[PDB]
């Protein structure tokens, strides 16, 4: 909508206090002039009816119930624009400040988020297993990877490839998560699972095993389920992520840690300049030593780190 650029108030999922970019036109909408072509964040009504309605609200103050999915969903949309930008010089998921959708209250207790091809749409949950999907900074910023994945490398969403694909989003989600750096760990997902339980999520990327998801190329899924195991394979590559950033020793081979930055950095230009529709995990291998070579030379500690990494998890 055209209007003048305003700052509003609210809270989100979990309660915190916190300023969003509004519009004001008669109402104030969830309209975001800041960034790019702007943010936008919509309400679906609990129906199925994609986008919905552009938010809004009369005061500017977004503190109802009702409201918090989408304070967190355009808040949260805004950092990683933000990361983006940044951290990889990248103007939205189109690198040309692209318009970010969001839509939140799809349909009656969805225990999911999904970017659709054109937007982000997020459930309220069950309120037992998840509780609104946008309150999880790392879930907003794996959804909308999504968008630059398919923008950029766009690797095919099954089997091997589409696992990468997966693995990246939740590499990407977490280091944003880190960006933020409120509460950051390398767990998918936690601030919205079980309220009921503390301490678990959806996945791990320091032991995937934790959640029954493979952590070695010889424990890879190889049945049809989940799109021939997309969230369950993409262990392999989150745990040979994980390693390294952080260092470890895993099935007897050490990896020597060179940080959250220089992974970003690693694959950030893999996706970016490497990975194709049809990349397999040995043609990830192979973009990510490529990256690093580009970035750090074939002699440096961090080649030597993706290298080790790999052999960790079995992928050749
Ligand atoms: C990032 C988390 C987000 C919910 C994502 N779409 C996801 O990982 N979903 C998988 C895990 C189950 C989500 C709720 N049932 C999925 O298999 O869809
Ligand atoms: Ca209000
Ligand atoms: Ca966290
Ligand atoms: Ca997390
Ligand atoms: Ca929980
Ligand atoms: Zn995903």
């Amino acid at each position: 909508i055209t209007g003048t650029s305003t700052v509003g108030v609210g809270r989100g999922v979990l309660g915190d206090q916190k300023n969003i970019n509004t519009t004001y036109s008669t109402y104030y909408y969830l309209q975001d002039n800041t960034r790019g072509n702007g943010i936008f964040t919509y309400d679906a009504k609990y129906r199925t009816t994609l986008p919905g309605s552009l938010w809004a609200d009369a005061d500017n103050q977004f503190f109802a119930s009702y409201d918090a999915p989408a304070v967190d969903a355009h808040y949260y949309a805004g950092v990683t624009y933000d990361y983006y930008k940044n951290v990889h010089n990248r103007l939205s998921y189109d690198g040309n400040n692209a318009a970010i959708r969001s839509s939140v209250h799809y349909s009656q207790g969805y225990n999911n988020a999904f970017w659709n091809g054109s937007q982000m749409v997020y459930g309220d949950g069950d309120g037992q297993t998840f509780i609104p999907l946008s309150g999880g900074i790392d879930v907003v910023a794996h959804e909308l990877t999504h968008a630059v994945t398919d923008y950029t490398a766009g690797l095919i969403y099954q089997n091997e490839s589409g696992a990468i694909n997966e693995a990246i989003s939740d590499i990407f989600g977490t280091l944003v998560e880190f960006y933020a750096n409120k509460n950051p760990d390398w767990e998918i997902g936690e601030d919205v699972y079980t309220p009921g339980i503390s301490g678990d999520s959806l996945r791990s990327m320091s032991d995937p095993a934790k959640y029954g998801d493979p952590d070695h190329y010889s424990k890879r899924y190889t049945g049809t389920q989940d799109n021939g195991g997309v969230h369950i394979n993409s262990g392999i590559i989150n745990k040979a992520a994980y390693l390294i950033s952080q260092g470890g020793t895993h099935y007897g081979v050490s990896v020597v840690g060179i940080g959250r930055d220089k992974l970003g950095k690693i694959f950030y230009r893999a996706l970016t300049q490497y990975l194709t529709p049809t990349s397999n995990f040995s043609q990830l291998r192979a973009a990510a030593v490529q990256s690093a070579t580009d970035l750090y030379g074939s002699t440096s500690q961090e080649v030597a780190s993706v290298k080790q990494a790999f052999d960790a998890v079995g992928v050749k």
